[PDB]
């Protein structure tokens, strides 16, 4: 499977391949977005950030996010990302398993 | 876990968790990097390309790849991902199951 990401898009999924989904996360500045938690299907959350600069929530700590910075965030954490920069914050994330339907929203848990 | 990627490696493992494992690869001008096949531990690829171009070879055909590009190769396959352009294709790569032991060398067939 192959898509060229244009990097302009708050949140598109992408495509999915055995139980690992790709989408493209572009951030504003001041904004944030949340992550998969325990309200909804549990998944780990990996993203890589092509451009930007910001912070990832988790538990109770932060972890500084540049440009080339790679997260990888467990299931069973309510966590967001936050742009705390003044350009766009773009990014290129997996869930494994799946965690969101086409359309961006999120699949049930269980 | 957290790393920030420098992308000046030819192929540096990195961290996994729950069975994926990602990768930093740079390929310079001309070069190519053979990614799993059946010999040693099955595993899809995920490869997105941060700068650079060039193309990722699957079995009897060809993909090719730019900045932005983002490429999922079944596990399975037969390929490998050539840099046909001037300037090096620093790539991050997403390996399901895991595919290399920490130094980069491949896993066994069979997990």
């Amino acid at each position: 499977q192959y898509a060229t990401l244009e990097l302009n898009n708050a949140f598109k999924v992408l495509f999915s391949l055995r139980q690992v989904q790709a989408a493209e996360m572009v951030i504003a500045p001041g904004d944030r977005e949340g992550g998969p938690d325990n309200r909804h299907r549990g998944a780990d959350q990996w993203l890589f950030v092509v451009d930007g600069a910001g912070e990832a929530i988790v538990d109770g700590h932060t972890q500084a996010l540049q440009a080339g910075s790679l997260i990888a965030i467990e299931r069973g954490q309510a966590h967001e990302i936050r742009n705390t920069g003044d350009t766009p914050l773009k990014t290129v994330n997996f869930y494994h398993p799946p965690a969101y339907d086409a359309q961006g929203e999120p699949l049930p848990a269980g």
